[PDB]
């Protein structure tokens, strides 16, 4: 009936407006922590370096 | 969860920054207790040397 065809115009309306929210902040902290994670783990390389060599390893 | 990838990356962040001390000193420090050492054998070694020869050895 013309009625049920417009309760699903007015369900379809409602369920297209979930208030979807913006996923930006809750990825870059990740990438933020693979950072810090990665450069902690590097001092650790370049302490046990320094400790084989007396000198920090030259660059490049 | 959303949530629980939103906690890993907050202890992440703690955890990759625990106040990693600077091991410098604390090797320096040895280094001289080595040198220390030496020196103090070596004297033993002159004076020994002295009471063979009645004298210091030549240098080199």
């Amino acid at each position: 009936t013309l009625i049920e065809l417009l309760i699903v115009v007015a369900i379809i309306g409602i369920l297209a407006a979930i208030a979807i929210p913006q996923f930006s902040a809750y990825r870059v902290k990740a990438y933020n922590s693979a950072a810090s994670s990665d450069l902690r783990n590097l001092k650790t390389a370049l302490e046990s370096a320094f400790a084989d060599d007396q000198t920090y390893p030259p660059e490049s």
